[PDB]
């Protein structure tokens, strides 16, 4: 599914992301916008053969097992395929582990380049 902005904001809030590990809800909405354009089925292949999966573009090099990425660590203990659901639970649970790993939201390239530094709460304005 393709979420609307406030629809996703409300779903992420229900799933506990607002202010999680210090990151306000707008950070997470901005991240999803620029990672997947709000599409839970988005996937993008990386140079190193790893792939990003789902609404938050979780990378199989470190976080999930897709059976085809060498150097797999599968730190979220989840098949990458499971992150392509219209229900955001599995992606949120992995996201919580990523942001706790000790480096903020910097793991998300789109967030680090295109959200970090901006007025992120604009992404939940009107919701």
């Amino acid at each position: 599914k393709v979420f609307g902005r406030c629809e996703l904001a409300a779903a992420m809030k229900r799933h506990g992301l607002d202010n999680y590990r210090g990151y306000s809800l707008g950070n997470w909405v901005c991240a999803a916008k620029f990672e997947s354009n709000f599409n839970t089925q988005a996937t993008n292949r990386n140079t190193d053969g790893s792939t990003d999966y789902g609404i938050l573009q979780i990378n199989s090099r470190w976080w999930c097992n897709d059976g085809r990425t060498p150097g797999s660590r599968n730190l979220c203990n989840i098949p990458c395929s499971a992150l392509l659901s219209s229900d955001i639970t599995a992606s949120v649970n992995c996201a919580k582990k990523i942001v706790s790993d000790g480096n903020g939201m910097n793991a998300w390239v789109a967030w680090r380049n295109r959200c970090k530094g901006t007025d992120v709460q604009a992404w939940i304005r009107g919701c």
